[PDB]
């Protein structure tokens, strides 16, 4: 994702 709460994804936690 871009900042989620998963981890780092594409920017920031992974969505």
């Amino acid at each position: 994702g871009i900042g989620s709460q998963n981890p780092w994804d594409t920017a920031w936690l992974w969505d």
